[PDB]
């Protein structure tokens, strides 16, 4: 079958990051959209004017909102992408036939929204020669970053090639993990997140998303289907795309 892909990026990214699996998608006849969420990529907010992740995840909500009645997407988020599916999936479970989590966050229903983050911090605390900077919002307190360029070559895009680690030094921006909002906020719903199918692709090779972190997530919260991808980078999308063009067409004949 052919399905409606909605593949979501990572923070301080955009919808270039599918630049290489949106083409290899639709040449197997599957409907493809890549979205930049809000100030990131080409859109035109800056992240100083959002305040939370749930702002941040704007465009995927209005989306998802414009869907006509009865259509349904898979949801594709990588890395912190699993959070902007949390939000989304809480509000708009009608219109989602699964969500697929590449090197991604897994969110629960039982502790609060920031928990698997946390966790991510004290798994991988040095983060290397990512600055940071705070900003107000709403009266809070934010602390944005930026992706260091030898953090982005060394653990995020290991294995990938030259020019597209050229294209993160480029186009990645500045953008927040807004760490102690989502500790207030409340927490995801069982009716809503929890009800959703769960697919959890990753690699063991993840220099972030270390083999620890990502096999206590798969406890943490069991998923319906986990597909291990031998070899590659967290950038799964880049260094292995086939591979991940082969699991999301299995999960497009399995789920709708």
């Amino acid at each position: 079958a052919f399905a409606h892909f909605v593949l979501i990026h990572t923070i301080c990214h955009g919808a270039w990051i599918w630049h290489k699996l949106k083409p290899l998608l639709e040449a197997l006849g599957h409907k493809v959209t890549a979205l930049d969420l809000a100030a990131s990529g080409v859109d035109p907010r800056q992240i100083e004017e959002i305040g939370s992740f749930d702002e941040y995840s704007e465009p995927l909500l209005t989306f998802l909102e414009a869907l006509p009645p009865g259509e349904k997407v898979i949801l594709v988020g990588e890395s912190c992408g699993g959070l902007n599916i949390a939000i989304a999936a809480d509000k708009y479970c009608e219109k989602i036939a699964a969500a697929v989590f590449h090197n991604s966050v897994l969110p629960d229903t039982e502790h609060c929204p920031s928990y698997v983050v946390d966790k991510l911090m004290e798994v991988f605390p040095d983060w290397k020669d990512t600055t940071y900077f705070t900003y107000t919002k709403d009266g809070k307190e934010i602390t944005g970053l930026k992706l260091g360029f030898t953090l982005l070559r060394e653990n995020l895009y290991t294995l990938c090639g030259p020019e597209e680690y050229e294209l993160a030094k480029m186009l990645t921006r500045k953008g927040s993990l807004f760490q102690n909002i989502l500790a207030k906020r409340p927490f995801f719903t069982k009716e809503g997140y929890g009800s959703i199918k769960k697919i959890y692709v990753w690699t063991d090779q993840d220099e972030i998303f270390l083999p620890e972190f990502q096999l206590w997530q798969i406890e943490n919260y069991k998923p319906d289907k986990v597909y291990k991808v031998e070899g590659g980078d967290h950038k799964l999308q880049l260094t292995k795309t086939k591979e991940i063009a082969e699991i999301l067409q299995e999960v497009a004949d399995t789920y709708n």
